[PDB]
């Protein structure tokens, strides 16, 4: 299906960014920095400046571990998809 | 972006399904039922199934209108994001 | 304030209820029934139907107890709110 | 009824200061300050303090989009209940 | 420490049931009905009843996958502990 | 039964810091302070740190009043569960 193409692809892409650096399956600070500001470019206002980056990441990492892992991912998508639903 | 072309693939999908009937921007349950037996097929467990199906219909419609709408669909992709990853 | 009177008026609208019956701080079925059926019944639809005063109260009870407390409450008030809006 | 005057209370209040600028529909940081101190002052500890304010925008503006929506509203909405429910 | 100590011991008694048929680290609807009528039974309001074993469990399977895992756990946590401090 | 007695463990510890200082019922920062690093050392990274301990005080104070009551401890109980599962 479509959607579940859609699916895979939002999964894809999270390892895209995890992989970089540290632990494979999550995202650290830069890692979601590059996500953020490379692939949600026209979605979240903003999202340029370092003090929004810095609050979307602490938000995202409701363990404090300092990682977003693919549960805390998901959190993101659903504000992004609310952006992208408004336009 | 692809990210952003993702989501706005997944909001498409939903309004391919929500104008078939009633209101243009909300699922009946006829319509969410179809969405679901082709969309997710290989993504949610027994999902052919009529009672999975009123389950997860009875779940989202959160302020019982019997329609789902935008906000109330987004757990369903949350409910799903989950599943395709695991996979 | 005017928005101070309306959330004290939502607590007392629920303490009209709760002390009915049993505890006098939650509502039973019977009290959340009646309180649904008399206070919300131009906001969600239907709610005169069995089925779904049930459903709301399976709901909201989310400690399994067979009472809706304040804090289970506040849920109820957060479904009412988008209705009130959306009609608007 | 009365529960529904008192909603249909609260959703004029949000409009009440939505519209002073801006967007009609959707408050500011500048309108949500108004409303918090003069609707709320014998309610949130401190809310008379800039720190206080900036804390409650950053968390009922959920999108980052530097507004605040009436679905984001009814967090406040929650917030306040807590509090005056408490007395 | 001893909060340390307990949060191991829930980890633990998670475990005690799960491993008991299927997958080792999921729990079924029977592992679970074991789990919530032995170890909840002076907690949960009528736990030894059909229909509330049940509801709780469909609740917990958020996924819908028939399991529940122990994320999804530790929602009955969070329940338990709700009437737990009310006693 | 053994999940029992953690949960009453788990309410007990909590009360064991409540009743330091004000009201004996909720915590306050220092007493959020000394639980978080005295009960949960080897549990939350850094929980050292003071940026860390405000931060995790900042997000279970929901209603702003400066005090961490039960109900919004929960919420800490689960970030924990998470984390000692994970270990
Ligand atoms: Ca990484
Ligand atoms: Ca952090
Ligand atoms: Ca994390
Ligand atoms: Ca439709
Ligand atoms: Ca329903
Ligand atoms: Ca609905
Ligand atoms: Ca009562
Ligand atoms: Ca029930
Ligand atoms: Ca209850
Ligand atoms: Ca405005
Ligand atoms: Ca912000
Ligand atoms: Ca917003
Ligand atoms: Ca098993
Ligand atoms: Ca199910
Ligand atoms: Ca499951
Ligand atoms: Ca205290
Ligand atoms: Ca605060
Ligand atoms: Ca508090």
């Amino acid at each position: 299906t479509k959607l579940e193409e859609h699916l895979e692809g939002i999964v894809n892409i999270f390892h895209q960014y995890s992989v970089r650096k540290g632990h494979f399956d999550t995202l650290s600070k830069g890692e979601l920095k590059q996500l953020l500001t490379k692939e949600l470019a026209n979605t979240i206002k903003n999202i340029k400046d370092k003090a929004v980056i810095d609050e979307i990441f602490q938000g995202l990492d409701a363990n404090q571990d300092e990682q977003v892992d693919f549960q805390e991912f998901i959190s993101l998508v659903a504000i992004a998809l609310k952006a992208a639903h408004y336009h």
